[PDB]
This record gives structure tokens, sequence and C-alpha cells, in this order.
């Protein structure tokens, strides 16, 4: 499923910073509960980064075996060298994933021919669907319109989580692509915007914490009716703010620990603990969402 | 040492896009004879992101090598995940190799106290020197001075290679860390003036193609004799500008075996071959410097 | 009126930059007859910088007289200095203009309690209807929701000509402001998006010289019909960038002497005559339009 | 004369608004008794843009008056609309000014050509010296070196007031004009490194309250003693931050007051006061430099 409300998943680990498998499941339960369409392992709120390949399997066939087929698995498989792309991806066919959400190379900047080469060459070597993923902030470069266009010529190139918060693409990708490719929010802050736009959904890191009213508002927002979503958006919208008012996953995974949905609130370095300002800045946000 | 025209050396590849030791060999002969005053070995222009961990090393070892102790080499150590950054710092110890060049995580964009703890638990498993690296534009992160000046009072943190291109970041580092914190330019452009505010040297693209004028330039700018370097910085500014018409090291690699320098410009996808008008902007940038 | 298509009318100059009566009448029964909801009388695209105050004054007073009664006109009165903004909205009080469209102060950038305090003066001494107007790529200064919101709360002031392309500031204002507030684009090439967001009109450069299908267009918005509207928002592409291709009203004066709206494209420096480029390049974007 | 220490003054007023005689006086008198190099009468720190033409002349004319032949004064001449930037000009021909410092048209958003012909225009309608004056921030509007390249060349052109803070200007500048072409800071915090770079002065806000340290700053710069300089320039350093700490003239005007340089700090619209906050930070910033 790749419409509505997607959960970004944290990666819950204990003390030691390893993957915490109740904790995992405790939030999996809670996702099929509240509505949430899929759930994306090991993406960018799931500290791809610091989990070697094996752990990122890991944490993704445990994701699986969890959600024991009651809501659809999408893996993050994202790498800034194409081989590493391929051979995650590789690592996930027929595994049971739904689909997966491959960002454009980080740190390296390459060429939109580099980004077309990159993201075929990968889709070519596997049946799965491949969602493309845009996110400029994190990675110094920008995946073009144009370039969405030629990508989604491919068969299994069905997508993209667009997460500049530049609205525009909305329309600019739309027109270029099949009416059945998918346009994914990838900021929490302007996705119902997003939304309005056209877009079909949201792989939001604020589902973590306030899944129903995601669900809902993704539901509303797919069936026209934008003032009501958007009473929902505004009581969420500190949320969507502050759940970076330190990076992310730092803020989103204390929030979690706070509701009880994890054990610790830990993470891998180079992500440090949540500081004191920043936990009133987010309980304060949770209230104002309803949530504590 | 940490001084003088360092330069950001290409990994030479065979067609199937692995290390080619010949023309390895050749270029480190020739920056020997060019007097270069220390090679980067698989630093961003030595294309780190595509290299494995293994393969990364050995580039290292070879290059190391081959220099033979003729010409200082620094390795490539950065990564986004601290417990990576240790274990490819822990590879070179007892090595050779004169210290480390470790970029500030990219794509998981930590707060600068995860910058503090990341580069401090670096230093903590080594005895080798470390050159900070900041260069927002593809990292999505930013080193500021102030946690430059933090990191400088760990013994072994003895320099920065500033990439920003802002030339305020010189003084601003210089005033909070001690007289013997070297400041190097990781842009060609503003090298000369990085240096005439204070800078040391420069960690550059440039030099891989120009060894022989880097090198005369920086020493002219270590003996303040400024309107001399600048005369040979206008010779080389076509270069500085246009070996970056295309994603770094595409347009260096094919300068290099134009030159002769290596036997093939290929690269690892994400990076894809120069472009015709690549290949011609470039050739013109070469042909203003004299070197063709 | 201040909903859908709203022209930001040309100043038509003969040779010696003097204003072109011939011309403006000629402009004036276009967009009586094209179905343009209002006319903005000496806002940016009208020069109104390089008119002096009385010729900004005879204008205004020439376009209200021309169009006659058939069709509402509003003036450009803003200023950097709140004592012109004040007189020059004096000049207009009971000329028979339907309103004022008024600039936050540009060059000087004063903070926002300085904008609520100028626009709150300027809005105190007079009955007309006040559009605030944003714009920073020109000004300086970013009038934010929050500002807006505050001002809002004066009885006379009435709407702002958003134009900074940020589509966020849609929904961010209308959460703000009570249900009459007008949100009127100021960025052609966004425009549509603007309006399917919740924005009841649009400010245009474009309608100048596409008037019908402009009028078109944000009628179908207003009726929600937007995927009809986009058929025709995508033909003005075109148009909606590349008048911009020169300064504004560079471009869009060439473009109505080429259809034979206005005798002249003559501007007042600093704006100089069109390139061989430019022209090529509007042609090309009035033919895809359908009005060559 | 174009070199050192150069003043951007306030146009220190009463209560109701209109320039203050006696708070001018006694600030043109404690630039003489400084070492104040010259004063920009008019420009950007003096409000320009809140004086009428004729209100603008008086104050010019008055400053020339106080100076007594004592200290040089340099005209704002500045205009977005080419025929007012002659007039003001006019207003000035020999009067006892010894130049101009003439600002890119702010909103209107010029190229490069009308760049050029706007300052051409002006050069040509006058025997004075023109400094020309580039900030982007304000005016929407960026000359380039190139641009600086062609203008430099007409004989009365003879400086540039380079207020972007982006160092590398200097020498792209510098390469491009004649070596008695003047190089002017128009950013206090920045300036020393401008200086250091090649840069002959700076047109300064923080020179209205610390002429004196200002004055030697620049006169050590110039004798090539810059870590002496940067020991004032350290001292100097929150003030050049915080002038600016809310919109600037408004913390200067404050300060001048604060000292008892002038007496009001009354700004006209859409300046306004002082914040408390802001007191409390511009005491701060004069306590560490030890006017306080
Ligand atoms: N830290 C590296 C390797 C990731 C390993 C798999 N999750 C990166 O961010 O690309
Ligand atoms: N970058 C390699 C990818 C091969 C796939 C290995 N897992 C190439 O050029 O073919
Ligand atoms: N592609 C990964 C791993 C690099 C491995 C060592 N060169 C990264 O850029 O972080
Ligand atoms: N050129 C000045 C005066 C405008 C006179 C009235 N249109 C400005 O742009 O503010
Ligand atoms: N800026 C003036 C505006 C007065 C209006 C004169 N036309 C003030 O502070 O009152
Ligand atoms: N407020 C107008 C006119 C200034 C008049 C002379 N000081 C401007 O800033 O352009
Ligand atoms: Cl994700
Ligand atoms: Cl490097
Ligand atoms: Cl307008
Ligand atoms: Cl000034
Ligand atoms: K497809
Ligand atoms: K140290
Ligand atoms: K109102
Ligand atoms: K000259």
């Amino acid at each position: 499923m790749f419409t509505g409300s997607i959960v970004a998943i944290v990666t819950p680990m204990d003390e030691k910073g390893n993957v915490c498998r109740a904790s995992l499941k405790k939030l999996i339960d809670y996702h099929v509960a509240s509505g949430t369409s899929a759930i994306v392992s090991v993406g960018t709120t799931g500290e791809s980064a610091t989990l070697n390949h094996d752990e990122h399997a890991d944490v993704v066939m445990m994701t699986l075996d969890l959600a024991d087929g009651r809501i659809p698995v999408i893996a993050g498989t994202g790498a800034n060298a194409t081989a590493e792309a391929i051979s995650l991806t590789q690592r996930f066919n027929d595994s049971g994933i739904v689909g997966c959400l491959t960002v454009t190379p980080y740190y390296n900047r390459p060429s939109q021919e580099g980004l077309y080469q990159h993201f075929k060459a990968i889709a070519e070597h596997t049946d799965l669907p491949q969602i493309l993923y845009n996110v400029p902030s994190r990675t110094g470069c920008d995946l073009l319109p144009e370039t969405v266009g030629r990508l989604a010529k491919v068969k299994n190139i069905i997508g993209i989580k667009e997460a500049t918060g530049n609205l525009t693409r909305v329309n600019q990708i739309k027109e270029l692509v099949s009416d059945d490719f998918v346009l994914l929010s990838g900021d929490d802050a302007s996705a119902l915007d997003f939304m309005q736009l056209g877009g079909h959904g949201v792989i939001s890191v604020t589902a973590n914490v306030a899944a129903r009213d995601m669900a809902q508002m993704c539901k509303l927002a797919a069936e026209g009716h934008f003032a009501e979503a958007r009473v929902i958006n505004q009581r969420l919208m500190p949320l969507h703010n502050k759940l970076f008012v330190e990076p992310n996953p730092i803020p989103v995974k204390w929030a979690c620990k706070e509701l009880g949905l994890v054990a610790t609130d830990t993470l891998r370095l180079p992500m440090t603990p949540i500081t004191d300002s920043g936990r009133e800045t987010v309980r304060a946000a949770l209230k104002h969402a309803g949530l504590l």
C-alpha cells in the first residue's frame, strides 16, 4: 500500500543501541490498530546510517515477522553507491516486503544523468516497486521533476517521497508522469498542503506518535475534505515542527518513550540524547496534539 | 605535512572500476616531482562513497606503499556513523599514514553536540592527527567555529579543511584555537584568499592536474608574496571553477586522462562519464592554465 | 472586486517615456472585453518606481477615466516611508478607485512591528480597502503570517498579494484571518497551486497578454475544477516563467507591443530594452500560449 | 578621502522626527576629534528612505556646513529611478561635498545592463567622484564584479562600497579595475577581513559610536598590522553584530543616545523604537567595547 499515512518508523533500541524487539512489536501492533497504511522500515527516521547492512536487514526482517501480514512493510534501501543499493535490494527480494524506498545518493552529488542511471540500475534488478526519495537538505542533491519523469517510465519505479517542502513540485511532477504514479510527502508540516495539491499520502515522522489522527487526516484529504483534515492538521502542527527541534529521530524517539510505546529513547552516535529544553518543547507539542 | 598544496587525489580506475596501480603510481611520482606537500588518499575526490571499506583501505595502503616515504599520506576516514569512522580509523593506526581527514557526518544531520561527540570519540581511538572537514553543501551539516574551538582542545585534533568558501570562517576559527591549529581551504577558487587571511594551505582538486603551479602558489602565499601568487591563481582560475562544471571528480579524472596522467577516466556509479560539452569546457580551462 | 484574474497592468509609454493614453485605452478595453476582474494601476509591473508622485497619480486617474466604470481599478499606493504612503493614499481618496495595493517597505528592512505600525497608520487615514503586498525578493523584507494576522483585525485591511511563491503561506495566513480576508497570488507560475490551496485569485503579469485564459483559469479554480484549470495553466506556463527572463516589465511590454496592444515597448531607466535573445524566448512562450 | 574609517552617520532627530542640529554638530565634532576619515551623509544609516528630497539635501548641506572643512563629506545620492538619482546628484554639484555614494536601484531589480546604464547616466551628469554601493539584501539586486569592471572605466566612477559580506568579491573586483579604484567594506563584522584581502577602508555603522577604535583599527590595517587591528576588532565584534539586533539604524541611534552623543533616538516610520531586549543587548555590546 502506497497511499495514506505511511509511518517512517523508529528503530527502537535498548541502552546498548541494539534493536529492541519488544518495543518494535508494540509499535507495529499500535500501527495495525491505529489505521496506518504501511510501515517504512529502516528509512531516515529508522537510523539507516548507523545500522550496518546486516543489522539493517535484520530490522527489516524482524518488522516483517512482527507485522505478520497485518500491515504492509516497505524497506529503506537507499545508498550513495549504486552497488550498495542493488546489493541491499537483493537481500529483500522475495522477503515479503511490498516495496522499497530509495533515496538520491547523498554526499557525492551526482548529476541528473547519474541519478537516472543509479535508479534505473537499481530498478532493473528487482521486481519490487521502487519509491524514489528526494531530500536535498540531507543529501546535497535535488532530483528534479524532469528526471522523475524519465524514471517513471521504468516499469517498477512507481512513486516518489518528495521531502523538499517545495509544494510546486507536486504538479510539476504530476504533469510528467502517469496517473498511477504515487506522490507522497516527506515533509510533515506541509504534507496536508501537498495532498490538497494532488499528493496521495505522506511518509510521516509524526505518525509514529499520532497514528490515528494522521490516518484520519490523510483519508479526509483523499476524499477532498480539506477543511476537516486541516482541523486535525492544526492540532498536529506543533508536533510537525517540534519533532525536528533537535535532529530527527531524537525528538520522536523521546516522544515514543514518554508515551510508553518504546522502552528507551536510545540512539546511535552521531545522534545524542535529547536536551532538557527539547523535552519541554516536545512535551508541549504532544499535549497540544492531545496525546499526553 | 599539514601545510602548503595538498592534493585531494583521484582514485584512478581501470575500465572495470577498480584501482589502477600503474596510474596511481604515475600520479604519486608526479606529485613528488611537482613539490606537492602531501596526499589525501580516498577523500571526496578519491570516490570514498563508492569504495567499500576494504577497497578503501587497499587504496590507502597502496598509495602509502607507492609514496615510499617520499611524500606524506593523509587517509580519508570520515563516516556518518561514528562506529564506522572509528573502525576505518583503526585500520590505519600504526600504518605509516601521517594523519586522517574526517568529514562531518552526512545525511543524518547531527547537532553541534553530536559533531563534538562524534569527533571526540574518533580522536580517542587513535594516536593519529585528525583534520576535521566541513562541507555543508555535500553533508547537510555545518560544523561551526565555536564547535571547532571545542574540538581543537582535544590533543590530536589539529586542523580543519574548511570547504564552505565562506572566508569569514578563517579568522572566526583562528581566534578560537591555538596558533598551531592548521587552517586549510577546501575550496580551490577561494583558497588563495583563504591563505591571504591566515590559512596555512589547501586540500586541492586543482592540484591533481596543476600540481607544480599549485605548490608554487602556496609557497608564495606562505612567504607573503600575494600579488605574485595571484598571477598563478588567475592562470588557474578557470580550472578552479570548471573542474566543477560537472560533479567532482568527473572533470578532474577526464583532465588527468587528457594529460596522460592516468590510463582511463572511469568512475563508479552514481558518477557518470563527462559530457562532450564538459570535455570542451575542461580542455579550454587546461589550455588557459598552459597545461595543454 | 478582489477575486479572480486581476491584471498588474503595464504603464504604456511613448518613445519619450511618457504615458501613452491611446495604448492605455486599448489595454483597458481589452481587459473589459476579456473578463479581467480588476486592474491594478501603477503597481510593480506599472513602473511605480520611475513615475514621480504626480505622474503616478495621473496614470491612476487616467486609468479610472478610461475604465469609465466598466472595470474596477485598484491603485498601487506602496511606499518605503510611511508618510509617503499616507500621502499617496490621500490623493486617491474619493477618486473612484475601489481599493489600494500597498507593498511592504523596500530597502530599509523594517521589523514586523514596523510593518504593523506602517500599515495600521496607512489604513487609519482612509476608508479605502487595503491589500497588503509581500514580495521579499524585491524588498528585502518578509511580512510573516503572524503579522498579517494582526493587521487583518484592522477593519479596512482586507487582503494580501502574496508573491513569495512559498505556497505554505496560503494556509498559514488563512488560519489566522477571517473567512472574508482575500488571499491573492503575486506569483504567476505558482498562482494556480495557490488558488487550489485556498487562494481567491491572482494579481497577474501574464494577464496583460492572456487575459481571457487567465480569467477562465481563475473561474475554474474558484469552482474547484482544478484539472480543467491546469490544462490552461500548462499552456501559459512558459509565459508565466519567461515574462521574467529579463526584469519585469521588460518582457511583458515587448509582448504587448508584438500583439499590437501598445504602440511602443519603451520603459524608463533603470529598465532597458529587451535583448534579442529575450525577444526569441518570449515570442516562443507567446506561441506556446496560442497568442501569436 | 575614500580610505580608512568612514562613518555611515545617523541623521539625529528631535522628538518630532526632524533633524536636530545640535546633535548633528556634536556628532561631527566627535568624528573630527576621533580621526574619522570622512562622513557619508544621508546614506542607509542616515534614513535616506524616509527623508524627502528637500529634507535629504538640507541634512547634507547642514552636515557640510557643520563639518566646516575639517572632515570630508560624501553625499548619499542613490535612487531606484535614474532620473531621481541624477536630480539628487545635481543638487550637490559645486557644493563642497567630495563625492557621492550611490546604491544599485532597489525594488525594481534591474539587469546588469540596467545597472551599467543607470550608473553611467548618473556619472555623466556630474563631475563629482562616484562610489558604487552593492547591498543585495536590501535591494533585491546584485552588482557583479564584471559590471563593476565595466563601470570603473568611466572616469569619475572611482570606488565601491561592497556590503555583501562575501569576501571573494574583494579580489574578484580588484583584478578587473585599476589600482586606484577604492574597495570599501559595507559590512562591519567582516570589514577587517575585507581590508586584510586588499580593501582600502570601510563605510561603517559601528564608527557612529566607536569612532576612535574604528579609525585606529583601519590605520593598523592600512599599515599591515593585522594582528594588532584584530585585537580592536574583537573588542568591537559584539557591536558589529548587535547593532543589527534590530533593523539599522534603530540600535545605533539608541547607542548614540545612551552615549550622550545625540539628544533623542527618534526615527521615522517604518523604523520603530528599540525594544527593551534590544537596549539590554546593545548596552552589553557597548560595555564589551569599553564605551560604557
Ligand atoms: N553509514 C553508511 C552505510 C549504511 C549501511 C546500511 N544501512 C551510509 O549511511 O550510507
Ligand atoms: N556499480 C556497478 C554495480 C554492479 C552491481 C553489484 N552489486 C556497475 O557499474 O555495474
Ligand atoms: N557508501 C557509504 C560507505 C563508504 C564505505 C567506506 N568508503 C558511505 O558513503 O558512507
Ligand atoms: N522611486 C521612489 C519614489 C516613487 C514615487 C511614486 N511612484 C520609490 O520607488 O519609492
Ligand atoms: N511618519 C509620520 C506620518 C504623518 C503623515 C503625513 N502625511 C508620523 O510619524 O506621524
Ligand atoms: N522613499 C523614496 C524616496 C527617497 C527620497 C530621497 N531621500 C526612496 O527610498 O526611494
Ligand atoms: Cl523514511
Ligand atoms: Cl578530500
Ligand atoms: Cl502589482
Ligand atoms: Cl551608507
Ligand atoms: K512506472
Ligand atoms: K589539538
Ligand atoms: K479586516
Ligand atoms: K574610473
